[PDB]
């Protein structure tokens, strides 16, 4: 009897096995969960609107779209998972029905697939950017948690570094795999960077003011200048420090947010940020590319 | 002063920062707390062991084993805690310290890392063997969460190739790594499989007998063994699902695992096992490599 | 001084005591808490409306209909210990003010006391059947924990058998007990077993739609039918064994029972199974018996629509 | 699709299916987990002493050590879950493997199908007295775990009357259930009674000095006489209350209860519960009986002495 | 190094050092955390209403409230501590905070600052009072937390005279401390005990029906008398036996006492006590006292009509 | 039936019921289980050594005897409950058995009893000197508390006022007690404060030489001096923070304390301080009181 299983373990080590599609359904079970919910879907039109100055064929955009899916989906799995969320799109997180591991696993598991589907556009300058951007992205990842966990407030400067690292990377990513098979070779860098500063600072006001970040101890940009301009007084480090759901907390924070006049600082940069952004679009289109009437719909569509 | 601010903000976006020192140190805070802590370094002496067939310069081995202790030490952050452990090498475990969130983020970032190290060897098979060994170890990993928390005992061979997943890949990785720059260029790997294998069934039974994993809810091989040769009886299950601490039940557990014969049954499968492996080992030196002292101690010293 | 104590030990062990009325009081606790609740009081209704067909005297009736009220409350109790709810009837478990041991023993307690008022029938076919209706109930019960403990998903067959052994044998019980006494000798077995399982499936489907199982994580019928009709999806399984209380899990979880159409499924189950037993009540009013509005009106009553 | 799965339903209410062996050893897990550890087993010797006075064939003695070994292990199985204990015999307690709920339905399906071997005999004598040792029994057990919980302490006289109930009645109902094929129909009941309480008293004192009874906040012979004799000190009391595990307030209470002297006023009680005992068995041998030596090694066994 | 350390030492062995501010700071940390919360301040009204019969300086006043003050402060923290509350005056509890240590010394402290302060009126009565009232307040608190933890149900004599130790005695001694300097020499304190018997079985009424006395596991009126109404039922013992938190638990309490019918004969006991105060206020200004709204506003604002 | 009870009630109020020994029995038991365990009744022998000097009759000698036993037994059972201890003179600590609250009540009901037994001397001086004993008693208690749960480590002569505040008060309550029907009327005062700092610095060198001072967290006069030299080494602090019960944490703890030779400074110290006073003792001698041998005796009994 032992003689066979002997055998048998002995033969798989010559010959090893085949990965099933049961195991790999049941290792994607979190990814497709959370993949099956209906978003935004804002990098699709961020992508389709940079095609028209490049013009590239349409298997490479697929390949595209799908590796930044798949990056994106996975980084809202682990992302949810250290920030101890509870609703994600209207409906419950994906560790609330499978647990911790399985959803890091999947994570980390996409993570790797979408690396695998890189190296079939035949081009290492196409693995060097992805390993740039996975690098910035978790150094990015790591230093919000770190100031959430140690309560440390950081400046303008170190919240606008962290946000260039933890949102700006998809996108310039996205952006720089399409220009391998495109003839045009401009810089289109820094309109991206300044897109995601802009894309961010905006999902930080629309969540409060049209408030998950006081229960769960966010350090925004309204809460960064709130803190900082007037450090006569410490109710805001404790309230966020108190992690409270009750909605007396939530309308002291925004009486208090009001107060100060953080609204209208927030207001102003992006006004400012976004007139740069259309002096570069323009001055971009002096230098043989066409107009582009879907960059400005998506410029505008976003304001304060 | 907003354009003082928008100025600095927007010089940024055109010319980014650089990486500093103060925030590296502080985003690999739990693996240089692991790693300063000894161990038994098994990995070194299955390196060291191979290089005399092998014969390849010192460089080389260093970035090697470097590149394998980065994974090993992420590797065992992530696994310690998804497990739930308590100790690890005799000391708490370091998410018990630090936190879930920055150790989840210090194993990727190792991860991210060791990829960087690798491509400075000018090699696309390195990437390839890089990415295939991280897959697999995913993949290992996943159905070792996935049949520990739903309660499914796998059959043996299901627990053996999961086995050589989770564990040979780091070895077959790391022998695969060495022979780019080598002369020698014959086939290892089924002897590297089985010695993974080897030495995973020996951790088991040594856990065991010299109770983690019954505290843990582990399957193993004794645990399987006991769990298949009497379907009828559903107590070791039972003991597993309870997840205890107390002692009387580990001394019920083990004293069943005794009635059942299950030790000696792993004794005999190492013993034939250690033959193959060395039928194995003798027939490689008839085709042109020398005697190997090295690696018939390693294989020896770990006989039940 | 220790002789009188030793002299009265051993006159009582020679005339043992009798059982007063404040120890029972004490003892039956549990029982009187959960019986002054008023409940829907099915089984009574059940018990009338065959009495049509048999015509027993009143003084039979009264003490079945005790009988199987008893057996009936002492299970709740214990059904209630061992499933790990909150509330009955919208007030607290009774293991909730009196504790664990009080309960299991007011129940066992019960269970005897109602083995021996069925002796004063003077029939031992009534213990007979007293004996095979409680193995069976244990049996269900059983089998049920057994499931839900160990996270094994039962199929359609083995739901049904286990619905059977542990909702059936009263009704089973109630009617045998009458028919001891009555001059009409056919057989109603089969008709009161499709009724259990109607009954079983209604308060199944009741319970969730118009949600404590899944937070008690329980195999039910649209559970086991969703479960089973997606093998390669495990959304419901996990949510089963997370045991949550909130309502956004609860939500998605009947919002994935609707996508895979299970509602329609135990409708149309039910649907087939009421023709049936309209069918069978049908052919046995050609053997000699009269209509039956009463029968009618009580399966009716509960109709998926 | 739907069809075949109610004709299905429909055919299993008209013919119900078989119980098969692989549930039968499901349900019956911690019953043969309880059983398969050995155990000392006075039961079988006592059985076998009173034999010798009866000469019943061996078949019925087969039959009832059978029924006596079941209902012991399922009443330890409830004990052992309603006591909050951790070993038994040196091993774990089943409940700390299986949970509570299949403990206690493996104990009750073991109850139900003890009654069910009884019915073979074919005398309803002996479902007469299964019905009130089952009542006793449970009375007992709800008396002591009353007290226990309400932290009331009970005179000698009431500790005397639920230790009666509570172990008395498994001793009757075994030498009673022997009686009904022999040819000896003399009273033995006052002599069981005396035996079951010096048992009882032996063991409660064997158990603190030959203490996991001040650890579950017991009320015994020697706690209760300790507590009554200095009703103005309320020390041992508190330390019951406490439930410790800690070894210091063991070592307290036992040198409070030898500050008491409580040991030999048990010891000088059961000193004269065996003379009595000794002096009712040389009664019932001048009405005809030859001499027995198995009881008076049962009785001289346990001497505290 | 060690001949000039010892030089220290016994320097200060002759000539001990002196007291800071620094460290007294520290040792009151409590005592201001709970003195920093606004409170209703009922005590102040007492002693406002009582003065316009005795008409006695005012720094004596101040003095007087001040005491008594320090005393009910550290009262408050001790039984906060002792009846293991959460939360006080909307606000956390002193004890999570500081510590138990903390709060124990600080409490202790301002009894015997309060007892320092009383000796500078230069009275040997005073003295007198002081001790017979604070022997009095630490009686009836020991009394309380032995019937809470022993699980004894007090009669109401009993209970009263407990009340009137714990209460009363603050009330009594905060009266004839200022009566020393009065010309007014007549006798109050049947008058006062009254009103503080009156003021707690109030406070008991608007704890519960406007729940912590249920969850704490307390004694007071409207539950002594529905556990002693009713004897041979014990839900409500049992209730307060488990210690819940549940909102079930409460409402489920609150109806069974609704049921006894306790909240109006609370109502009527206050009723009929106020109409005797009103009678005894009545008496004492036939003597030749004037007319006093303050302590008629007190007594008509304690009414549960 | 209402009107009944009503009628009792306010005779209660008109004529307040008297106090039962039943109830006594009840508030003092916390007490008299600890008053029952045979102790070394030092404080007997020092009052029996000092009244060969005052010759005062007996029954003032028995009234100070019992108030100040009943002190320092109220006390010994607020500080065991204050220092979460578990035995106390080989038996359990009297919260294990009756709870905290009973034990508490008891202590402060043990305090105003004992108050009450003073006020039968007819003395203002007495009421004084209590009040102003009890007093430094509290102040010694909260800030030796204060020191132990903060972790500040205080340097000697804060540790030895505190000393004197807790220790010394009894003693010279007592010795005060007895000069008001004393013809004799000198200053034994600082030869009483010493005479206590001296029992005391040698019952905490004993300790250590006949040892739960470190699993609890004692500032030992030992480890204020290694503390104070070697301002480096945070060794003792910590182990001095982790509570920990196992013989190993303690083996390194009196080794790192012979490290530093403490035992030569507390030696030093206790003997200078003896010397001083048998020389106080001496001088005392010569205003008219004649030889005594009680004190040398009692001094030297402990000595080392």
């Amino acid at each position: 009897a032992i003689s066979d299983h002997t055998s048998r373990a002995i033969d798989l080590c010559r010959n090893p096995p085949l990965w099933g599609t049961d195991q790999e359904q049941t290792l994607l079970g979190p990814f497709e969960y959370l993949e099956s919910i209906p978003g935004k879907n804002i990098r699709s039109q961020f992508i389709e609107a940079f095609n028209t100055w490049l013009q590239i064929p349409q298997d490479h955009l697929q390949i595209v779209g799908k590796v930044i899916s798949m990056l994106h989906t996975a980084s809202l799995l682990v992302d949810d998972i250290e920030d101890n969320s509870l609703l994600r799109r209207g409906q419950p997180v994906a560790h609330s029905i499978f647990g911790t591991a399985q959803t890091f696993n999947s994570g980390n598991y996409v993570y790797f697939l979408a690396l695998q589907e890189v190296q079939k556009l035949n081009s290492p300058r196409a693995i060097s950017i992805f390993v740039d951007a996975l690098t910035q992205l978790h150094r990015g990842q790591g230093m919000d948690v770190f100031w959430r966990d140690s309560l440390i407030c950081p400046t303008e400067e170190e919240y606008l570094d962290m946000v260039a690292n933890k949102t700006g990377a998809l996108f310039c990513l996205a952006i720089e795999l399409l220009q391998i098979k495109s003839t045009v070779q401009l810089d289109f860098l820094p309109l991206v960077r300044l897109l995601g500063i802009i894309f961010q600072i905006c999902d930080d006001y629309l969540n409060l003011k049209s408030c998950e970040d006081i229960t769960e101890g966010k350090f925004s940009f309204p809460i960064i200048h709130s803190i900082r301009t007037k450090p006569g007084n410490r109710q805001l480090i404790n309230v966020l420090r108190q992690k409270s759901k009750e909605d007396d907390v939530k309308r002291f924070a925004l009486a208090y947010m009001e107060s100060t006049q953080s609204f209208d600082y927030t207001r102003d940069f992006v006004k400012i940020l976004n007139g740069e952004a259309l002096r570069m679009i323009e001055d971009l289109e002096q230098q043989g590319l066409h107009r582009n009437i879907e960059i400005r719909n998506i410029l505008a569509r976003m304001s304060l």
